[PDB]
């Protein structure tokens, strides 16, 4: 009753939610930059905020080659990179360990510098940095293995205490380790520029917030590969997300098997045929049913987000991925209000009843004229027989 009533709507709610995160740009999009002899990247990185919601940092990025050399600029593409933060229980200083995967996808189906690359290379990290006037150093070491876009480092804050939460600075503390697949290695602008190197230039938006402006120096010096990093922040509120240190450390590396198996279940409305991969006739299908009408050009976009081996469909395995990084990293009001939106026919600021049915039927559920209501009822707060935003928020944690 209850049970199969919470179930359904785990299903929409997943679903609307994977709508989302396929219409969103959440990877590294890396662009050729002829002008300057590199590249630019553009992104953004969540920030999840303690008992709340969270903070966004919009990152622009250039990088430039130290030497004359030839390098190799890209035709557009991506970076996918998964990270995790930990603490050394022994280590009695501030610092962070950082866990990153890294791998170039994008495009669907070899420099001199690359060979710098074949097995594990030391790393160093070397920061000074300037947040409103807070000055403080940290230092890093650790390897990285392209073959596997695997990298692990250790910091150290040696001025004493970050002024700043460590998770602002993971992006700025070696892209040259990505692991660029056979068909893309043409691309890989990082490791072509070795040993010589590159100036990799950033400007963080944070939003509400201060930015960081960062110049950083990556190039080999002997066999290490070595970043050397400057760091400039202004216009940070003091009692803000970033002074304040108002930002979640880590994530539960969990996830439970219920999550997993909600997961599967909103795949397989996807999957109306049961192959086991997403094509871009299931992804418009059901997104017709939402209400919307992409061409095939925004299916594959869409597609080609996720599509972490290239083939143009989202594998099982490639959705489960998407989900895992889209619960584990929160939603802006603006995108809860879009998802919002998908139920809320009227634009009113209220899900009834009929809105609901409307959607359900849609998807192609068969539920009663009283299971409909036995949803209203699980999500309604204030009793009022329809869902308001707040509400939603609660229905979609
Ligand atoms: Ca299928
Ligand atoms: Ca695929
Ligand atoms: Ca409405
Ligand atoms: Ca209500
Ligand atoms: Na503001």
């Amino acid at each position: 009753m209850v049970d199969s009533s919470r179930r359904k709507w785990n299903k929409t709610g997943h679903a609307v939610r994977a709508i989302g995160r396929l219409s969103s740009l959440e990877n590294v999009y890396i662009k050729a930059d002829k002008q300057k002899n590199g590249i630019k990247a553009n992104y953004h990185i969540r920030h999840n905020i303690e008992d709340g919601g969270v903070q966004l940092a919009y990152h622009y990025q250039q990088n430039t080659p130290i030497g004359d050399g030839p390098v190799l600029l890209p035709d557009n593409h991506y970076l996918s990179v998964q990270s995790k933060l930990s603490k050394d229980p022994n280590e009695k200083r501030d610092h962070m360990v950082l866990l990153e995967f890294v791998t170039a996808a994008g495009i669907t189906l070899v420099s001199k510098g690359e060979e710098l690359f074949t097995g594990v290379v030391p790393i160093l990290v070397e920061l000074d940095g300037d947040v409103n006037g807070h000055k403080f150093s940290v230092s890093g070491e650790g390897e990285g293995d392209a073959t596997y876009g695997k990298l692990t480092l250790k910091f150290i804050c040696t001025t004493g205490k970050l002024p700043v939460p460590w998770p602002t600075l993971v992006t700025t503390l070696v892209q040259c380790f990505s692991r660029y697949p056979d068909h893309m290695k043409q691309h890989d602008f990082f490791k072509s520029a070795m040993p010589e190197g590159y100036i990799q230039e950033r400007t963080i938006f944070f939003k509400d917030d201060g930015n960081y402006k960062t110049r950083a120096e990556v190039k080999f010096e002997g066999d290490t590969l070595v970043n050397r990093i400057e760091l400039k922040g202004i216009d940070f509120k003091e009692d803000g997300n970033i002074l304040g240190h108002k930002l979640e450390y880590n994530l539960p590396d969990q996830l439970t098997e219920e999550q997993i198996a909600e997961f599967k279940e909103a795949f397989s409305l996807f999957d109306k045929d049961g192959d086991g991969t997403i094509t871009t006739k299931e992804l418009g299908t059901v997104m017709r049913s939402l209400g919307q009408n992409p061409t095939e050009a925004e299916l594959q976009d869409m597609i080609n987000e996720v599509d972490a081996d290239g083939d143009g469909t989202i594998d099982f395995p490639e959705f489960l991925t998407m989900m895992a990084r889209k619960m584990k990293y929160r939603d802006t009001e603006e995108e809860i209000r879009e998802a919002f939106g998908v139920f809320d026919k009227d634009g009113n600021g209220y899900i009834s009843a009929a809105e609901l049915r409307h959607v359900m039927t849609n998807l192609g559920e068969k539920l009663t004229d009283e299971e409909v209501d036995e949803m209203i009822r699980e999500a309604d707060i204030d009793g009022d027989g329809q869902v308001n935003y707040e509400e939603f928020v609660q229905m979609m944690t």
